[PDB]
């Protein structure tokens, strides 16, 4: 009851107005650090039971430390950029002389450190998993020499579930080429991640937001494998910053328009291509072109302005009024006059033409409504289910109120034969220009004539 | 000795008329169920071994209950749906007072009943892990024996075994934001998947088809985290169910078609750009633009209908004659005089141009066949490798015949200068028409001189 | 101070020359086996806790086994193959009578050797787990004592352990259709891969080449699960071969450049297309429109020729001289003016248009430079980060020398009103005849009146 849509008939689509915004604008960089063992050599002969089984595992700890060692419509306007770059950066950085012992020598105390590097930038840094303390003290040293006894059995069980963490984080980047996405929990758990959200330099609200979306964070975010230098084992995580909450969100839903006289072809159509997500965020609107990129959970909308454009705020006068002197709206033409549908947030557009078969059905009555031949809308709460043709769209059961705006469908302003059709990301002024240079050749040669 | 092939030399084409289909033109929702054992921290100061790891097990088995809680060409015109509109849909529901307490109550004495949800749709239940039981009735009384004692290790063994497929499934939900897809084993194992199977209100050849495939009907399946209410989780499984079997199925492939006269530019390009998956299914055809969506089992295509337009029967004499009066055939031209290859079922399409080296050869005795500069076809039989100049194609090995189509390539019936050549989705007609526009424009400029 | 980049004022695009050449040319097939055990559910009324757990992890073993049963711009000039075509035809050679015996006995002595098979191809054969043997000699007869006694508790964890790389193997290829990539370490392990590499006919360098690189390896191959006849499971890996190696290479980014004329729309913008990496391999040049297909590892750039164009070395005068006769460099135009940036190798390309504000910024200083609406490039060294509008994009900070080369941008020789602004794939040539054609329709239409 607080999510609304609205339908605009004369241009066939819809705006939900009951979003709000979840932007992130930035990055940050934080070290995750393990202390690790170094081992050399265990020395037991004679195969027991419990005896090859510490070996055995004891191996596969050497083998992830060996793998680790050998590891060392529109949209074509965003342009590109480097999504880890930051994270490199950090990565770069830790290759110099002894930087490792300096995190290495802060860490020692306390699990939690910044430490300000050469670089200058000062970074958060964190030393989850001790195994060497373990595996230094409690291990090696009855595994030398050539006599090794292990009795209690619990104690292989106890070493296989603090080494299996880290087989996973190597067995991970041994899969992503050292950068992985999400960021799963073997590499950053919860705990881990909800300390490592609260010293981080944001609004108590950004963290706020983060903390009851992490599932979300993990997504946006990059793992990075650096280096294995000293005996500690360090990877950069990459976590999202949302430099803006809280702004006013909405999503545009489009489709085909088209004339629907009697004849077989000789049709024309036209469709909007500025679909996707739009948000307000520094006077100005961020336009997210492919609406994969942008997560939903109910009221908060989640973002990457990296494939991004920034518009003008008069952007929304399209939605209004699309021949406003103001705003060149982006669109499309065609001659191609096929039937498909869109489900929007609170209902469904759906583009019918030809002789091809529009309906909309409840689960309980069957079919409801027959469409015409035509643009039109219908709301989530009286409809479950929409056919078009041989293929079956479901709708979306939110709860909120959708507005059917009436209108002369725009198309049918214009005379066949001198609508240029062949358009792909075109605009109103574009098209009425190539219409005046059809409007003028046919009107100053007959002149002349 | 099923699926065959014909090559069209006129148009540079091949259709292969051997496969069935198999559409999923709908889809069937089931609710997934695991109760939970309610458990309060024992204040327990045993300091045993085997105590600690059941105690660090159960904190993994509360970390894992604690991060669910805080959950909560062409191709263009197919237009855009909800996939797990059905899915989601269910959910909603499930979020209603005691609704979790009536599907609770049904499945305390089976773990399979059909309930009635206050929506009024009836939806099978499953009861597949009752981790409540287990806790309850075999760890409790073990851990809380007031001496921290606790005999054996397989009881700690057991709880592992047990807990494992839930930190399984809420690792998979927790890195997917409570939607996955395909449903893994974890979420639901083989013989769980059957048994829903056969439940689901379909054929019997139907459940016959998804019990031969399983691992196909995991790939179009989704799994929907829902609700924890009560001491149990809720899970919703959302499967395909496939209205159109055993109907005649057909693949297009093509390729680019252009003159090869000796000038070093100047040529003109044609390509059908109708490619993909054709299939038989309501006196119409659903198409299939991108053959990524469609997957493979030999005699099955495996299609997913919400990414297909619906089409007349009349789309097959696109491959026999494409002058036709009957369908305006979809083109493009261009040009781009450009070498490049397209793997077909049965064999290798070779489009050769310019001073490029085209060449196929067999494993044994090498190069067999030198192109002459156009486009041809090879059989899958005498052939085992294809090299367009630095780039190595491998070809098919599948059996069937295939079928050369003699016929002058329709390209050379065009006058260039005439030719439209800046067309991404026209056709003939719009072709023909723009010709005729400069056919007109050339003609009557010249009769007024 | 080894890779270097080269901005051109004249043409707003750059070049990073530091690069080395890895393509993957062509594949290698290998086959991967794992002999297995022909059990029969003993009917054990023994109750014992030990037992169970070996049962019912025994019947994951069956489980697995069952499952597998039961499973028995630019680019779009680039066409389409089959990656998995070699693999599958070795797949399809493995179904014959007794090849798996062929291969079983010359792999029951030794666990490495060369066999050929009926086909005529001589292939790499693996035995890299014999549970079998496990199985038979250290487990069945434990398990059918008559009396259902187990000892201890050392052989359950022997057993999930040995059993857990099959139940990983199964479960990656249920959710791949059998087919995965990249190959995981449970497919095989560094040390089986390692092992397989010194094996494969090619140049001592190459495999120097593959071994430090495994990771990449993987993500380029495939794993192709194909029998499981008679007691043995055999699916086959297949791994690249890289017949261009250390040849040099080179990486183009481009962006918009546009007038900057102070009217608002009216504006004529222009773009190269032709971005992507390009490599010098046979006397030509491999071109690679998408780079998301390309890794890259600092000097070497790893590439699969499958998704490449190969085009002649002349290509490289379009960044010289655009206009230079030998070759018609490809271009697009547009009339959208929207700012958007390109983020280099050792900086970033900048296009800035309209009232936006363009920014880059270093981490300490703040802003250093607001761009005056143009192309502009900026070096890495003194740069940190770069603004434009709302979105933030942070820039590499690899090493290496870049230079600014001056140049009046070409844009601003074209006269608007008889500009082409509709072009998507166009070209300098054929650009001017349009232009000519356009301004022959204005110099002869009025010559005659």
């Amino acid at each position: 009851q607080n999510i609304t849509e609205e339908f605009y008939q004369s241009t066939c689509s819809a705006v939900s107005k009951g979003y709000l915004s979840a932007l992130r604008t930035g990055w940050y960089t934080s070290v995750i650090t393990i202390e690790l063992s170094n081992i050399k050599e265990n020395k037991c002969n004679g195969t027991d039971a419990k005896v090859k089984l510490i070996k055995q595992e004891l191996d596969k700890y050497k083998n992830a430390v060996t793998e680790l060692q050998l590891l060392m419509f529109l949209g074509f306007l965003l342009g590109v950029g480097s999504a880890i770059a930051s994270g490199v950066a950090v990565c770069k950085v830790l290759h110099l002389e002894g930087e490792v012992n300096k995190i290495k020598s802060a860490l020692l105390s306390t699990n939690k450190a910044v430490v300000s590097l050469s670089n200058g930038v000062s970074v958060l840094t964190f030393k989850v998993l001790d195994l060497k303390n373990y595996i230094d003290k409690q291990l090696l040293p009855i595994l030398n020499k050539q006599s090794c006894s292990i009795s209690n059995i619990e104690t292989v069980i106890e070493f296989q579930q603090k080494n299996n963490r880290l087989l996973e984080i190597t067995r991970e980047f041994s899969v992503n080429a050292g950068v992985t996405t999400p960021v799963s929990t073997y590499m950053l758990t919860n705990s881990e991640l909800l300390s490592l959200i609260n010293d981080m330099p944001i609004t108590n609200d950004q963290k706020k937001l983060m903390s009851n979306n992490v599932q979300i964070v993990r997504q946006q975010s990059y793992s990075i494998m650096c280096i294995i230098k000293e005996e500690v084992l360090a990877y950069v995580v990459q976590l999202p910053l949302y430099g803006v909450i809280d702004t006013p969100c909405w999503k545009l839903h489009t489709s085909p328009l088209c004339t629907t006289n009697t004849k077989e072809g000789s049709n024309i159509c036209l469709t909007r291509t500025d679909r996707g997500w739009y948000c307000d965020n520094a006077g100005s609107v961020s336009f997210f072109p492919q609406a994969e990129t942008c997560k939903v959970q109910s009221n908060r909308v989640f973002c990457d302005t990296m494939n991004s454009l920034t518009l003008p705020s008069e952007v929304n006068l399209c939605n209004v009024d699309i021949f406003n002197p103001k705003y060149d709206c982006k669109i499309m033409t065609s001659k191609t006059d096929v039937s498909s549908s869109v489900i929007t947030s609170l209902g469904a557009i759906v583009s019918c033409y030809g002789k091809t078969k529009c309906t909309a059905s409840n689960k309980n009555r069957g079919i409801i409504k027959t469409f015409s031949n035509g643009c039109d809308y219908v709301s989530n709460k009286g409809v479950d289910t929409v056919s078009v043709g041989n293929t079956l769209y479901y709708v979306n059961k939110q709860e909120g109120k959708s507005l059917y705006v009436k209108g002369e469908p725009i198309i049918n302003f214009y005379d066949p034969l001198v609508f240029p059709s062949d358009e792909f990301d075109a605009s109103i002024s574009q098209v009425n220009e190539k219409i005046n240079q059809s409007l003028a050749f046919i009107r100053k040669s007959d002149e002349l004539l």
